[PDB]
């Protein structure tokens, strides 16, 4: 113990530290191999992500946000086309649509899933309409049903934004095969996070997968050869590796998240906190609760060493870069970004720590 | 086979540091913008001579970062070279400005710099000099017109590492340098890897966010950024091989030496040196091209061309096709590039020069 009682909001060192052996060992056979860029390791994890999924088609590409930006641009949609988007997701959702000269058309969530409402969404459709971006948000899986029925009835893409929700499962498909192009984020913090930026396309369309290659490396589909305008959005053989390592653990700790989830949901009883009881699969990326106290609640939780995060208090209409949108009244939207903070939850969580965190919240008053 | 670039061969020297760094880096727990990001930053900004280097995910970012931090109009122009690699030009047009490509100096593969005034229009507002095989662009009379035309000076350093002018290294020659650490680059990562550096104190900082959502703070965006960081590891591996990187082009410059002293065949047209070069590429120029890299091939000598179809030809760029560029377009025709490494051994690049004395078309 004598290499240097806080409890962090989510201890990566904990959670990785199972792998490390393998991890190693995977290096080291990158090592032998002599190549670090678009090689076996990217394949392999891509076929077993995909399989993962229940898609044809993996992309290994840089991170989240350029999985996002790769989709809408591999549609080629027309200056100020419209894509719709929930208002309260993590801004990286509405950076895609904008640097893709796309105009984010915002829709409240409801209030009892922190995900879009599925009933507000078609008063909002114009002519101009393109695209329905769904976000699984804080793990938790979109109710999808009236949301591919509204994308057919209108001829409409449906992008998953799929970073919070690794494995989640609505009726039989896995988020990633519940639209037509799927992002993921594998940042170090998500269900399956690698060990630096990482991310993936999911898609069971031939050209649409092709496309995306092409596009996430340069626009060059043959060595030379430049057929689009594209980026440079890979994701490392290092990275790929120990995602696939993880990846064989994804459904086991994606459950044990999800009784540490209905510890809390089950165990935690405070007229000053509304807990994030779920109406749909629940994968359990981030524990959000819910107070009108949330400051408070923070410092109080900070005061008996317990760390947290929230997710988030500045909604994207309300952000500096987004001046233009700062007009909109998304109460709904507003008031959550007011209220939230994110307890710790991890799958290798301690039992002591869970039980503290239920305790310490049950005695707080505020 | 003699390979074009043998990896494994380079990195092979560093694996027992590259694996105590890894295991460091888990000791950690912190594997995004920690201490080897900033380690690594501060070493490569002293290496350039320059005050600010913010780590991005690959040299294209890098570049495309540079250029959206300036805030240019829809089709603001950047002067750039007609026969650099096509990502400096996909910086360009991913920013919705228009590449004007100016013909290189076939003495230099650079951008010729009396070819620039003539196309500065209202709409310039920019100079992109790239640092091209491994050459430091004759800066001088860029530097004047930049100067003179209220023209901001991006430096593309994807293949010049290290490589000095006067009193400067690449990356202190103009306003801002974008770097790539792409493997097979002078100092390169084992993975996709950037950098961008700059004197600006808010410049930097502005990029810094860019490169991070736009988020200076956490909770906050300032701006509309991307995502565009360097990993610790990748970092930490750059870090480690930074250390010898004057002393690897030194090794590059030997080879090149040797084989400007050795190879002397009158089909091949040999590259020279006439500022700093640190030999990223040692690029011969034979109107018999294709018939020379095959018969390399059947010598067990890997070669790849850079480049064989220059950007404006590229189908995506259709609207740029009809530019008439024939110093480019020859350059495209007749350049291969030769094996050269820091690690290449003497029996390796010994034959190379002899197979190529032995070409006899
Ligand atoms: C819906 C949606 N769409 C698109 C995206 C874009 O995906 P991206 O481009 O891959 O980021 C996201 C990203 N979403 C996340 C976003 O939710 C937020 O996550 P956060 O929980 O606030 O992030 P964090 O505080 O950096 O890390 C969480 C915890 O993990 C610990 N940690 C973290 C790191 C990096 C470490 O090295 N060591 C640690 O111990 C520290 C913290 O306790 O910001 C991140 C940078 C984004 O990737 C999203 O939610
Ligand atoms: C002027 C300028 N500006 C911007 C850029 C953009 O930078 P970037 O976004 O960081 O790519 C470049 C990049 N420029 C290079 C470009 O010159 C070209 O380089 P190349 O020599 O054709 O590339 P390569 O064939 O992938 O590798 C060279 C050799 O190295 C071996 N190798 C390679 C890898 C990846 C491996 O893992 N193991 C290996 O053994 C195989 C090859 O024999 O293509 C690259 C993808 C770009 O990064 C440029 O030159
Ligand atoms: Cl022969
Ligand atoms: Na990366």
């Amino acid at each position: 113990n004598l290499y240097f009682g806080h409890m962090f909001f989510l201890n990566l060192k904990q959670i990785n530290d199972r792998f490390n052996t393998e991890f190693i060992t995977k290096f080291k056979e990158i090592l032998e191999s002599g190549w670090y860029i678009l090689g076996k390791q990217c394949e392999k994890f891509e076929n077993n992500f995909a399989k993962y999924c229940g898609v044809k088609h993996c992309i290994g590409v840089a991170n989240g946000l350029d999985a996002l930006r790769l989709i809408i641009k591999a549609y080629d949609f027309k200056e100020n086309d419209e894509i719709i988007v929930p208002a309260n997701t993590y801004i990286a959702s509405i950076l895609a649509i904008t640097d893709n000269k796309c105009k984010p058309i915002l829709i409240e969530p409801d209030i009892n899933t922190y995900n879009i409402n599925p009933d507000l969404i078609e008063e909002k459709i114009t002519k101009k309409t393109k695209a329905i971006m769904v976000v699984h948000l804080y793990g938790q899986v979109c109710d999808m049903e009236k949301i591919q029925l509204l994308a057919n009835k209108y001829n409409l893409k449906i992008i998953e934004d799929c970073a919070q929700a690794h494995g989640a499962i609505y009726k039989d498909k896995r988020v990633g095969n519940l639209g037509d192009a799927a992002g993921f984020s594998f940042y170090p913090g998500k269900n399956l996070g690698a060990l630096g930026d990482a991310g993936c396309i999911c898609t069971n369309d031939d050209n649409f997968a092709s496309k995306i290659r092409a596009l996430a490396n340069y626009g060059s589909h043959k060595k030379y050869e430049n057929l689009y305008t594209g980026l440079n959005s890979r994701l490392d053989e290092i990275q790929a590796a120990f995602l696939d390592i993880k990846l064989k653990y994804l459904d086991e700790d994606n459950n044990k998240r999800k009784n540490i989830a209905n510890f809390y949901l089950q165990n935690i009883k405070n007229e000053n906190i509304i807990l994030p009881s779920n109406k749909f699969d629940h994968v359990w990326h981030l524990f959000v609760v819910k107070t009108k106290l949330r400051d408070e609640l923070q410092h109080y939780l900070n005061n008996h060493d317990i760390q947290t995060i929230i997710h988030y208090p500045i909604p994207p209409h309300k952000q500096k870069c987004y001046k233009d949108l700062n007009h909109l009244k998304l109460p709904i939207t507003e008031n959550i970004h007011q209220e939230v903070l994110s307890l710790p939850i991890s799958p290798t969580m301690k039992e002591n720590d869970f039980k503290k965190v239920a305790d310490i919240l049950n005695k707080w008053k505020v």
